[PDB]
């Protein structure tokens, strides 16, 4: 997250934090995700496709720390590791951008909800926020494009979704952006989403409710002028969820 602020995991406690173990034995960062339901976690794929295995990978839930534990967090194997089968990526865009993990512990459990620790609202069919509405994104990302580290504490930022309309301007991505993605921004372009961010939340009040409206997906760089964040529009892919879990 480029600008914003540091948070704690209750303020966004459905954020998932992904890590990959490596041969050999070290854990890295992959991306983030949202607890949907109490065994389900849903992401990007692109954060998956190289590395399609779901015995590496690791699920945090209640952790607001990057490599410290969190007091009351819950870490998961990955059961099930679903990619979406329409899946691409061109030079920039990544289309049908959308994973699900399905998640167990040692003990074969799933989430347990806490303070720390809830589900977030999926919206209803193809319905989205209106344009120029302020919504919330978490994640643990990089704070500046030039950075070589990720940030050790969570971060969330505000962007404003942008219309398709806006979005498809030559000058901002063309036809990169399809109607199953969505654009958001800052006015000012100071705040952004960034590498690392991916697979997180983008959260919108939609009929009083938190809603997870959009999936971190790609960009042009990072909180530059003209290059909106661009994600998965979750709206679109009801069907499939639901399919899947
Ligand atoms: N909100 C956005 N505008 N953009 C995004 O969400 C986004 N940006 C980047 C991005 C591009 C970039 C270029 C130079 C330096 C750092 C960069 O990070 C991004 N990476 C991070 C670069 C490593 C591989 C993974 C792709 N993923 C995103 N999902």
């Amino acid at each position: 997250i480029i600008g914003g602020e540091f948070t704690t995991i209750e303020n966004q406690p459905w954020f998932a934090a992904i890590y990959r173990r490596h041969r050999g034995g070290s854990v890295t960062y992959v991306c983030g995700g949202s607890l949907i339901s109490p065994c389900w976690v849903i992401s990007a794929t692109h954060c998956f496709i190289d590395y399609p295995k779901k015995e590496d990978y690791i699920v945090y839930l209640g952790r607001s720390r990057l490599n410290s534990n969190t007091q009351g967090e819950m870490k998961f194997e990955v059961e099930n590791l679903i990619l979406h089968k329409d899946y691409s990526a061109d030079t920039l865009a990544h289309h049908n951008d959308i994973a699900l993990l399905k998640i167990r512990s040692k003990e074969g459990r799933c989430a347990q909800p806490s303070r720390t620790i809830q589900t977030i609202a999926l919206p209803s069919m193809y319905n989205d926020p209106q344009f120029g509405t302020s919504c919330e994104i978490t994640g643990f990302g990089k704070e500046q494009s030039t950075d070589y580290l990720y940030p050790e504490q969570l971060k969330m930022t505000v962007v404003k979704l942008i219309s398709h309309r806006e979005c498809q301007q030559p000058h901002y991505y063309g036809s990169e952006v399809t109607t199953k993605m969505l654009c958001a921004a800052d006015p000012q372009w100071k705040t952004d989403s960034c590498q690392g961010d991916s697979g997180g939340p983008l959260v919108c009040s939609l009929q009083g409710r938190m809603t997870l409206t959009g999936i971190v997906s790609w960009g042009r760089g990072c909180a530059l002028k003209d290059k909106p964040g661009v994600y998965t529009r979750v709206s679109h892919f009801l069907p499939w969820i639901r399919s899947h879990t």
